[PDB]
């Protein structure tokens, strides 16, 4: 009696679910239950997710607000679509950045009730104007901006610097990047002329500084390739900041989760988000989904979904307990005690069934 | 039945207790008055010290222990003749805060002595000190005899090696810092420091901001520190005004266990503003000597949770909240038939 389920769900009404096409109501392209689609709990896009949006020109305005947050995305920027910002980029570096992402979105999402985008605007002293050097043929990296060389400067050995004011938001998931490798000014420069990428954030009304250098060897050309963009997210509170560039491209940001209306620690819940067996999937948002901050969920068929609608289908009612192993329907007694439960939860211990008078035989003429 | 009872516990035998107190033995039975817990494996407990005080400061005590639940049993200096106390109880509250978190993700705390190398002749400074206390933790190295004043840039090399994660502190004297007797008083300066990590190219950064000096007219200049989680491996130093500071000692954290809170007890409210969910729980225990602690760390709990600890497993008239351990319903449930 009262195993854990396997299921995401909610003690009460007050939850949300972040998605993709899978939950987007705008039906066999669903895994949420149709009678959700008028919940006003979902936001959700078909085509994208939380890291494609943060990142890149197809934006998608995703927010909502709940104590228990669900996570059911991801897939929407995988190894399958095998983006890279330069023609010798690196996958490989991008996974490690999604991973980074979702970790610190995940951690956030446990103590903050409200989740949506911002524009960040910045103010530039010289000429030089955004470029998009980190692109392929499918998509368009436009966070952070990077701001080209001015007209006058021979070289990339500069410093170069511009404001940004951060407002509007209780904490700002933003990310710091560099171009991690042996980068290049131009193909007119000798072979043995590069630069190291260095980027820095500075908070002026604190006087933290968060800086970062390329560190690797790897370049853009077919005989040493591997050359892309690193990025770490950092969390930053409300300010005037300055973006310090040491070498290289400035760079800073132009979109930042904005996070709102602390909560007691809730942890939240994540669908795993993959594509069928024989598309390349990755596990990213496992490693970002730890606890104490965290339950995974996960089924135990391939993505062929019955199983996945299933797990889904605990957002149609509420569960007394969500914990490690799963949730608990009920408050009272279970087989397994739950670890790190949050709700009313139910006790493992030996409580038998009582009565005054215990029934041993039927009686012919009384019911049970 | 089974309220929750506000005092720190364990769940089993796997706990371990830093302490500010005496913690050994004085010495028909029942004449030894000694807690049975006294000169216990258990405990790491020196009277007049703390994890803070010889985490910064020459008198140290070599705290260390380990167990999966971890306890903190808590029992005003400055810098400068016109400093600021306050900024001590900020890097008291942060530097707590830091450890607390962390103690909740590893089973055992110790503390290292990290060694640097310095391309010049100058030497440490015991810049930073009071009546009572000499601080040695961050080592400031002096300007070099060459230089006629501290706007130059600075550096050396540290070394993080056989922990999992350091506590170290980067710390600027905050507001406008004075170099030497004969020079305009005017001209003052900006403290700046970072640590940076040779292997991943992650700095950290921190530059004095104040107004406050060191005289009676414009006091307030002090020293304010961060508490940084830094993994093992090769850092630089790199001051860029002022005195080079860098770690001469690191709280050592090693083996990782399943996230289990640690809990606190006193006796400012500093160890209370840093011992926050999920990671701590904080008790404000009436009679409240070390000795009845002791006493009170015999016997196992069934459940620790943020109300309290409660001693039962089954039934209880409140619903336990960020429980750990075999935590008992409030559900409505009388001879067992089945
Ligand atoms: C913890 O809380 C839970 C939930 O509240 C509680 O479980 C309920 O217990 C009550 C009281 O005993 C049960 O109600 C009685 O049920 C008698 C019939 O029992 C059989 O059928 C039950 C109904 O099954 C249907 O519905 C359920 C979900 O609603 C579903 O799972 C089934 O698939 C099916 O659709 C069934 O729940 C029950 O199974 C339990 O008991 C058996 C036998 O001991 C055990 O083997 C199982 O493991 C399971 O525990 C069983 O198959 C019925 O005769 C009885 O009616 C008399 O009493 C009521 C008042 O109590 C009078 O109104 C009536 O006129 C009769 O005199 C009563 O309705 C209820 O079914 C339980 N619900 C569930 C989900 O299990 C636990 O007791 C709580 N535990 C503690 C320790 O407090
Ligand atoms: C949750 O766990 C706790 C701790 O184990 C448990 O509390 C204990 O309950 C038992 C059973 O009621 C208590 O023992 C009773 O003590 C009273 C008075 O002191 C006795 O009179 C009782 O004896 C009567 O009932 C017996 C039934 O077999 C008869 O044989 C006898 O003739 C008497 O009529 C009985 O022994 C015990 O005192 C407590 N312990 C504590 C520390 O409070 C509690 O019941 C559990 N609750 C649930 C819901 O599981
Ligand atoms: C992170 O990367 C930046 C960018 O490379 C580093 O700043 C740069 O440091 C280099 C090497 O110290 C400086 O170049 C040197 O200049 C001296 C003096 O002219 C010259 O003698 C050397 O041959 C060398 O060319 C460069 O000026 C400096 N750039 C700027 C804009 O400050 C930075 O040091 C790295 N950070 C860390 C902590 O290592
Ligand atoms: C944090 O603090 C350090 C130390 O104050 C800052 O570095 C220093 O910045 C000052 C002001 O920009 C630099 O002084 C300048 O010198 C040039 C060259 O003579 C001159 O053109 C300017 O008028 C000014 O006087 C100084 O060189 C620099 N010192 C070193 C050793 O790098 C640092 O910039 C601060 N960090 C941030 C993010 O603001
Ligand atoms: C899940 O639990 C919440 C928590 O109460 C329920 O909220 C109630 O919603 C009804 C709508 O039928 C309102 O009339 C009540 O006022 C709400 N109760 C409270 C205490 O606010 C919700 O209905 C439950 N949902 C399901 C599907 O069971
Ligand atoms: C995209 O989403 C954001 C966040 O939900 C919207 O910005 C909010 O708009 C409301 C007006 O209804 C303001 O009161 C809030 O201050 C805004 N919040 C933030 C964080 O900026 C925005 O309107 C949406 N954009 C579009 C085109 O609909
Ligand atoms: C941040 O920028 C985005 C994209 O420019 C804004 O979303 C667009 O808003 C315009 C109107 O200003 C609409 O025409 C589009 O429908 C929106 N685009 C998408 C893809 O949703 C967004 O409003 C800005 N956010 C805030 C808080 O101002
Ligand atoms: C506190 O709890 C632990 C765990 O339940 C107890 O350790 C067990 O002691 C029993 C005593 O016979 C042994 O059977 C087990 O092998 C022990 N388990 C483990 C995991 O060590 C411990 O004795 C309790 N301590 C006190 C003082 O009651
Ligand atoms: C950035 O802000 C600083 C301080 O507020 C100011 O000195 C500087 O002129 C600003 N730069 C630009 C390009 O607006
Ligand atoms: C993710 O996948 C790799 C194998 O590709 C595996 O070794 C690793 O344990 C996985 N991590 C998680 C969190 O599932
Ligand atoms: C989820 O389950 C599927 C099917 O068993 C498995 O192939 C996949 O690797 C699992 N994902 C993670 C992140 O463990
Ligand atoms: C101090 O404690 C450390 C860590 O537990 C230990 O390695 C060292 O030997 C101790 N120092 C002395 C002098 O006993
Ligand atoms: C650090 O230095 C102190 C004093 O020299 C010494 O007692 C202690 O053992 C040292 N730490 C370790 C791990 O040896
Ligand atoms: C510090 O390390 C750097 C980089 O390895 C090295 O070149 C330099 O010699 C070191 N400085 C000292 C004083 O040892
Ligand atoms: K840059
Ligand atoms: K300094």
């Amino acid at each position: 009696f009262n195993e854990p389920l396997n299921i995401v769900s909610h003690l009460n009404d007050d939850w949300f679910l972040f998605g993709d096409a899978r939950s987007d109501c705008t039906l066999d392209w669903l895994d949420l239950d149709p009678k959700l689609c008028n919940s006003g709990r979902i936001s959700a896009k078909s085509g994208n997710s939380l890291f494609r949006s943060f990142h890149f020109i197809d934006f998608y305005n995703y927010s909502g607000e709940g104590d228990q947050v669900i996570f059911y995305e991801g897939v929407n920027f995988s190894p399958s679509h095998g983006f890279k910002c330069l023609a010798y980029g690196d996958n490989k570096r991008w996974m490690g950045n999604k991973a980074r992402f979702y970790a610190r979105v995940y951690e956030k999402m446990a103590q903050y009730r409200s989740l949506s985008f911002v524009n960040v605007s910045y103010a530039y002293g010289g000429n030089a104007k955004p470029t998009s050097i980190c692109k392929d043929k499918t998509l368009t990296l436009n966070n952070p901006t990077f701001i080209s060389k001015e007209s006058n400067y021979v070289d990339y050995y500069y410093e170069s610097e511009a404001n940004f004011t951060l407002q509007g938001c209780d904490e700002f998931i933003v990310p710091l990047c560099v171009f991690n490798g042996h980068s290049k000014g131009s193909s007119s420069d000798p072979a043995n002329k590069y630069y190291t990428d260095s980027q820095s954030y500075y908070n002026m009304d604190t006087g933290v500084l968060y800086g970062f250098n390329s560190t690797l060897d790897v370049g853009n050309t077919v005989q040493n390739p591997g050359l892309d963009l690193t990025c770490r997210y950092l969390a930053l509170t409300p300010g005037n900041y300055k973006a310090v560039s040491l070498e290289y491209l400035l760079s800073l940001p132009s979109k930042a989760i904005c996070l709102r209306k602390p909560k007691s620690f809730m942890p939240v819940q994540v669908v795993d988000s993959r594509w069928n067996s024989t598309r390349q999937s990755d596990n990213m948002t496992a490693v970002a989904c730890q606890l104490p901050y965290c339950f995974f969920r996960n089924t135990s068929a391939d993505y062929s979904d019955f199983h996945f609608r299933q797990l889904l289908s605990g957002l149609l009612y509420n569960v007394s307990c969500i914990a490690q192993q799963g949730a608990f329907v009920y408050n009272n007694v279970s087989s397994s005690w739950p670890a790190y439960g949050y709700g009313h939860c139910p006790t493992a211990a030996n409580i038998g069934y009582m009565a005054p008078v215990c029934i041993y035989d039927s009686d012919p003429l009384v019911p049970r």
